[PDB]
């Protein structure tokens, strides 16, 4: 179920950090782990176990089957353009000119993941990769050849998010501020502000840091974690979804004097292959590989996943995508300030699953 993407989530990021332990992360779960079940599709035995289970499902409880409805149900609600919230996702392969597909992969990826497919030339690879980057702002890529290469194919799905803040920032209450990247180094940041507001908290002194959730006007919020000096380490290391759970439960609503977070922007790309290898996903990357569902035969393996994302965060809210664009200082009762690493979890209001995990260690950067 959504224990499984969650679960997925925080394995993921575990890794991602010990990759890089000093800089920024920004990733989309969801895109990852559809486009996983979508490759899924035309696997077998051993190649088809790996997968399922570096997903986090228990296949002792939940059918194959099962598992592919359940991603059905996944794309058809998130699909919601038009309520002030709007979200998108959408699945599709390119194919080298003449290159036969068995029916039944066809007509499942077809009914099963919304996918749409493009005769493509790779022969004429500068051109044939810009058109696959265009087509993919926000999302993950699956390279796939032939067994031992060339380039057969390459599965896709991609993300786009935009929402509004249920309480907008002023533009005019944003000013130039210190953010410390370490107890003697700062940088200078736009910091943007509130004032006299009431919104969901909790101090949590075991792992001694302070959650507050700011809501978007829709079915969705932003959690923000932030921990004391030199215990980010000690956060990260009991990021599991019991504490998600906890952090959510424990929410109350309390009075805010002054509110300050900054505005930034951040992006990243990411070769996937070493961290699926840390996950238990292997002998799809080798000569072992069974893609047989596929062409009919044992031709073809997996040789890269790559996934890129990007998060605009400003005044009147939250896009994927780039960005483009008196103020009397005032100083008093209480003060929550944003001014050192944080974390950032986007997650819908009635249910356990996120959209977008975040670590803000330099916001300039």
């Amino acid at each position: 179920l959504a224990s499984a993407n969650v679960d997925f989530a925080f394995s993921l990021y575990k890794q991602l950090v010990l990759k890089a332990p000093d800089k920024n992360v920004i990733f989309s779960p969801p895109s990852i782990s559809t486009a996983l079940a979508f490759l899924s599709l035309g696997a077998h035995n051993t190649t088809l176990t790996e997968i399922l289970k570096g997903l986090k499902f228990n296949l002792t409880e939940t059918s194959e089957a099962e598992i592919h409805q359940s991603f059905q149900h996944l794309l058809r609600t998130l699909n919601q353009s038009s309520d002030e919230l709007q979200l998108s996702m959408g699945n599709a392969m390119f194919v080298k000119e003449q290159l036969s597909l068995l029916d039944r992969f066809t007509e499942d990826a077809k009914r099963l993941y919304g996918s749409e497919a493009f005769a493509t030339d790779f022969q004429d690879s500068a051109a044939a990769k810009k058109l696959i980057n265009d087509y993919v702002k926000n999302g993950t890529r699956g390279k796939i050849t032939d067994l031992i290469s060339q380039t057969m194919m390459v599965l896709v799905n991609y993300i786009f998010f935009k929402a509004k803040w249920e309480m907008p920032f002023d533009p005019q209450d944003t000013h130039q501020s210190r953010f410390y990247l370490s107890k003697k180094k700062w940088v200078m940041v736009p910091m943007m502000s509130l004032h006299h507001l009431t919104i969901p908290y909790f101090r949590d002194e075991e792992l001694s840091c302070t959650v507050v959730e700011l809501k978007y006007t829709g079915n969705a919020s932003a959690l923000f974690i932030l921990p004391d000096q030199d215990k980010m380490e000690e956060v990260e290391a009991m990021l599991l979804p019991e504490t998600l759970k906890r952090w959510r439960d424990s929410l109350e609503f309390r009075e805010i004097g002054e509110l300050y977070l900054p505005k930034f922007s951040i992006s990243r790309d990411y070769n996937l292959n070493d961290i699926l290898l840390q996950l238990g996903i292997e002998e799809a990357f080798t000569s072992k590989a069974d893609l047989s569902g596929i062409t009919g035969a044992r031709n073809l393996a997996v040789s890269q996943v790559v996934h890129k994302a990007v998060l605009d965060v400003f005044e009147e809210g939250t896009e994927a995508s780039a960005a483009t664009a008196l103020s009397a200082l005032v100083e008093t009762r209480t003060i929550v300030r944003f001014n050192r690493p944080f974390l950032m979890i986007i997650v819908p209001t009635d249910t356990q699953n996120i959209f977008f995990m975040s670590k803000v260690t330099n916001p300039k950067q």
